């Protein structure tokens, strides 16, 4: 009568690397336990979810920014892992290595299929062109270097780092240039919402500071009626007992913009707990072993900033962008 922890992965390289980093952390906490990785084949979220409900697998690893602020019923995010670098990065064509976006020749084409990235970068760099680029990270790096269309592309720093492409990171974008997506750089572990055994085990992965930052960022996004699909961006930081949250929305061209910052006293809790089970998820995340007070406070900060943005016309900016 054995028990093996079954871990679902997409077989794509980056998804597989993320899965292994999490399994490695679990093995270190649970050396006496057995894990089995089950390769399978954004439809991919659906099918890995399908295997979870069909009980073919026990946990799957996502980039947090790829999960929506409300998960389908019967699933939850049981762990938010310690955040890697959240910043967007510029990769340059070999001809332009050493340059910045500030020093590219006028009318260079920058590749990105993110509405958030294009809107912010258009606003700050009027003399540049931004055009859609499709594919995974290696395919985008290929189309940048071999085809002569693009002079640069935008990618998450975290993804390049995980892929072993740290050296192609040419410039790391600051918040004044491009704020990042909600939950960028953090990994989220999705599990069956009722599965207390697996929820127990993966709970060891929660990093308190990352969990609180991502609750505030996801609550901001959810209250604005947003997902991966909208031109919304954020910056969070925890220092000296303060949780800072900057949030922004943009027209698809970046000409219209509301951006404000708010803060609150949330101390990063050092202790673990065994909170009650009937405590519901917060923005899709189950963290019963972290003190709940700081979580609720982070959720309120997100909501407060969304309300401030909405009172300055955010819903109009977002509804106008969506219809295009
Ligand atoms: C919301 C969104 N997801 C992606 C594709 C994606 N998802 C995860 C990563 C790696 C970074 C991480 O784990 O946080 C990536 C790739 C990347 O952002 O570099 C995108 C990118 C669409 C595109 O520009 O082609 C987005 C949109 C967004 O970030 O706003």
């Amino acid at each position: 009568k054995m028990r093996v922890i079954r871990v679902g992965t997409r077989k794509s390289q980056l998804a597989r690397i993320q899965t292994d980093s999490v399994v490695a952390t679990l093995k270190a906490s649970y050396p006496g336990l057995q894990f089995e990785i089950i390769a399978m084949s954004s439809l991919f979220t659906k099918e890995l979810e399908h295997a979870l409900e069909k009980n073919e697998v026990d946990l799957v690893v996502h980039s947090l920014k790829d999960l929506p602020t409300v998960l389908p019923p019967g699933f939850t995010i049981g762990a938010i892992c310690k955040r890697e670098n959240p910043h967007d990065a510029v990769v340059f064509h070999p001809k332009f290595v050493g340059k910045t976006l500030e020093t590219l020749p006028e009318k260079s084409v920058v590749g990105t299929s993110s509405l958030r990235r294009a809107a912010q970068l258009q606003r700050k760099f009027p003399h540049l062109e931004f055009r859609s680029i499709r594919g995974n990270l290696n395919t985008r790096l290929r189309k940048l270097d071999e085809q002569q269309e693009f002079s640069a592309i935008i990618l998450a720093t975290a993804g390049l780092q995980r892929m072993g492409w740290h050296n192609r990171v040419g410039q790391i974008l600051h918040p004044e240039e491009c704020m990042y997506a909600v939950g960028q750089g953090a990994l989220g572990v999705e599990v069956r919402a009722k599965d207390q055994d697996i929820l127990d085990l993966v709970g060891v992965l929660h990093d308190p500071e990352t969990l609180l930052r991502c609750i505030a960022e996801r609550a901001f996004l959810r209250h604005l009626e947003g997902g991966c699909s909208v031109p919304v961006a954020v910056h969070t930081a925890m220092k000296d007992g303060q949780l800072y949250l900057t949030g922004g929305v943009w027209s698809l061209d970046g000409s219209d913009s509301i951006q404000e910052t708010m803060q609150a006293t949330i101390h990063v809790p050092a202790q673990h707990e065994d909170g009650p089970e009937d405590d519901p998820q917060l923005v899709g995340i189950t963290a019963r072993n972290i003190p709940r007070g700081p979580q609720l406070a982070a959720q309120n900060l997100g909501i407060s900033l969304a309300n401030l943005l909405l009172s300055k016309g955010a819903k109009n900016i977002l509804d106008v962008a969506r219809q295009l």
